[PDB]
Parts: C-alpha cells; sequence; structure tokens
C-alpha cells in the first residue's frame, strides 16, 4: 500500500471546502516539525528492515502551470528556501542543503525509530498571495548506497508569511467562518491539528 506517512505538525485552515485539498499556513523562518511514519502492516517491503531510506524535500509551486514556468524562482549570498534546522531534529542522518537547488534538502531515516525533521521555508507567498508545495519523495537503496528506487511521494499545499502571518490568517479564517450560516458551515472540512500529506506524483526526477 502506501508504506510511510509524513505529519506536518501545523493546524491546517477552517476554510476549506470538505473534499479539496487542505490549506496550512507557516510563518517564515519557524522550524516546524514533520514527522516520518512507518505506515506498513505486517510482511511490506521487508528489504527495508535493517536499512534506510532517503527523504528529498522540495518547496514549489502548488500550481502546476506556475511551477512549470516559474520553477527557477525558487532554486537559486547564502539565501535558502528550504533549510533543515539540525539541532531539533530527531532521527535525521546524514542531512544535506543542496547547495545548487536552494528550495530542496534531503536526509536518511530509519521507519524503525522515531523520526522528526523540523524544517524551515524562507519564502513568502506574497513575493510572487501564491500557494507552495511541500511534496516528500522518498527512496531505497539496493546494497550500493544509491537511494535510487522510488518507494512513495507526498504532498501538502502551504502558505508562507512573515511571522504572525500565519497566525493572523488563521484567525481571519476563523472570524470568517463564525459568520456563516449553520448551512454553509456544513461544506467545509474543520481545521485538523496537523496536516497529513497526500499521495502525489514522483518528482519527475530524483
Amino acid at each position: 500500500i502506501l508504506p510511510f506517512q509524513y505529519v506536518l505538525c501545523a493546524a491546517t485552515s477552517p476554510a476549506v471546502k470538505l473534499h479539496d485539498e487542505t490549506l496550512t499556513y507557516l510563518n517564515q523562518g519557524q522550524s516546524y516539525e514533520i514527522r516520518m511514519l512507518d505506515n506498513r502492516k505486517l510482511g511490506e517491503l521487508p528489504e527495508l528492515n535493517g536499512k534506510l531510506v532517503k527523504s528529498i524535500f522540495r518547496v514549489v509551486f502548488h500550481d502546476r502551470r506556475l511551477q512549470y514556468t516559474e520553477h527557477q524562482q525558487l532554486e537559486g549570498p547564502g539565501d535558502r528556501i528550504l533549510d533543515i534546522d539540525i539541532p531539533m531534529s530527531v532521527g535525521v542522518i546524514d542531512p544535506r542543503a543542496n547547495p545548487t537547488q536552494l528550495n530542496t534538502v534531503e536526509f536518511l531515516w530509519d521507519p524503525s525509530k522515531r523520526t522528526s525533521v523540523f524544517i524551515q521555508v524562507h519564502c513568502i507567498s506574497t513575493e510572487f498571495g501564491v500557494p507552495f508545495r511541500v511534496q516528500i519523495d522518498t527512496f531505497k537503496e539496493n546494497g550500493n548506497g544509491e537511494y535510487t528506487e522510488h518507494l512513495h511521494s507526498a504532498s501538502c499545499q502551504i502558505k508562507v508569511f512573515k511571522p504572525k502571518g500565519a497566525d493572523r490568517k488563521q484567525k481571519i479564517d476563523r472570524e470568517k467562518m463564525e459568520k456563516r450560516t449553520p448551512h454553509e458551515k456544513e461544506k467545509y472540512q474543520p481545521s485538523y491539528e496537523t496536516t497529513i500529506l497526500t499521495e502525489c506524483s514522483p518528482w519527475p526526477e530524483i
């Protein structure tokens, strides 16, 4: 099935319709926890038992046409769009920030062990209010240390604000929903206290 689950520890907006993708507001530069979980039932991928996997994280534009045309705005002194807060992280092995892709980081982890990566996002949605996508692609190696066999990809939709802006936008969403009729409130999903990433197409290259 789906061998892993990734949980971004930030609440979703309460102003999204029932069956639409979640939207999560983040503050620029704030460390956010992403829990890396084994989602396998008994028996799946025993080759993973006792080995590590590699996850590659990207922050890209959520709209596909905007990503197709403006991807280089996020890719690239010392000005990164995505970074790993290594001192706060747990179970994060050999973390690396790609010096040529300022919106990409990677690390190894053991799905049998507690694993929480903390990330900071430094691009702001209004410097282009466009949504971004946090995407994770996860790989195994086959005995030569090359983590190149794709296992799983998932992603979530975010907007990033200058700090406190995410709290402000979440408050505006709450106060907008409070004004709506009962019959219209029913058409929206509640805010969830974490953001569970959902399966997506693999990134077209490793």
